[PDB]
């Protein structure tokens, strides 16, 4: 009986194996356009991609990550609201069973059909699992995908999720190049939360990009042809993996922009 998406064990169940669920400082979270308050002093984000190595693709059964060497300072995030160097781990997408949901982060109410997180991590803690049990050791940026117009730079992912079609199959997947998924625009809104999948440690600065991408309609139901379960074990389509927005409780979110 482990944790996942449906009915019996999906996110208003994770509290009880997880009591950090009804924290203080729980994610996703809607953001109020209106009630963010811009802060001039924010930094532009600094987005340094361009010796990311990726390796692997994966399904761990509740997404697909693609993982990158964080051994050294390849691929990093700096700036905007955070203090230090952040090292790129993985990505991976949340999305849903038809295109009006799918996002975790909310704008003003708005589902987007998709969420790509791009997971980074406090080199000053020296790794990943030292770095999810400190408050400032996680920095996820966040991009909503609208389905529209194809984006050529995802194809390489959708063309290999085939071959990770259940729980526990990877592929190697070298070569690509996260600059590819990123949008125009680098305005942010920026806030302190948590991991949205257990154990949802309150280890996360959010930057949710305000700049949604555009992905095909063949492009989003190809994620949706993967599967929770592993080979061959019955059948359940991996779709609607996003946790409900949370509570904003004692926190402001800002904005890099007017
Ligand atoms: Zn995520």
């Amino acid at each position: 009986h482990h944790w996942g998406y449906g009915k019996h064990n999906g996110p208003e169940h994770w509290h009880k194996d997880f009591p950090i669920a009804k924290g203080e400082r729980q994610s996703p979270v809607d953001i109020d356009t209106h009630t963010a308050k811009y802060d001039p002093s924010l930094k532009p984000l600094s987005v340094s991609y361009d010796q990311a190595t990726s390796l692997r693709i994966l399904n761990n059964g509740h997404a697909f990550n693609v993982e990158f060497d964080d051994s050294q300072d390849k691929a990093v995030l700096k700036g905007g609201p955070l203090d230090g160097t952040y090292r790129l781990i993985q990505f991976h997408f949340h999305w849903g069973s038809l295109d009006g949901q799918g996002s975790e982060h909310t704008v003003d109410k708005k589902k987007y059909a998709a969420e790509l997180h791009l997971v980074h991590w406090n080199t000053k803690y020296g790794d990943f699992g030292k770095a999810v049990q400190q408050p400032d050791g996680l920095a996820v940026l966040g991009i909503f995908l609208k389905v529209g117009s194809a984006k050529p730079g995802l194809q390489k992912v959708v063309d290999v999720l085939d071959s990770i079609k259940t729980k526990g199959k990877s592929a190697d997947f070298t070569n690509f190049d996260p600059r590819g998924l990123l949008p125009e625009s680098l305005d942010y809104w920026t806030y302190p939360g948590s991991l949205t999948t257990p154990p949802l440690l309150e280890c996360v600065t959010w930057i949710v990009l305000k700049e949604p991408i555009s992905v095909s309609s063949e492009q989003v139901l190809k994620f949706r042809k993967l599967n929770f379960n592993g080979e061959g074990e019955p059948e359940e389509l991996m779709v609607d993996n996003w946790r409900p927005a949370q509570p904003l409780k004692n926190r402001q979110i800002k904005a890099s922009f007017k």
